[PDB]
């Protein structure tokens, strides 16, 4: 089977300043903690929950 690809997120490191909820695990990302936020969509997550973020990335 040949190689097809899926749109991945473009994660940038952002410090949590507002109330945030991790998309994969549903839990809150606490103040001052590092979070991964997609440049293209609304997806935000814990650094450790990164691989479980819903695919493909659909820019918002
Ligand atoms: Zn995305
Ligand atoms: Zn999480």
């Amino acid at each position: 089977g040949p190689l097809g690809s899926m749109r991945l997120h473009d994660f940038v490191s952002k410090t949590v300043i507002k109330p945030e909820s991790c998309v994969p695990c549903g839990k809150r990302i606490k103040f001052g903690k590092l979070s991964l936020k997609c440049r293209d969509c609304r997806v935000v997550s814990h650094p450790e929950c990164r691989d479980r973020c819903p695919l493909p990335c659909i820019p918002t």
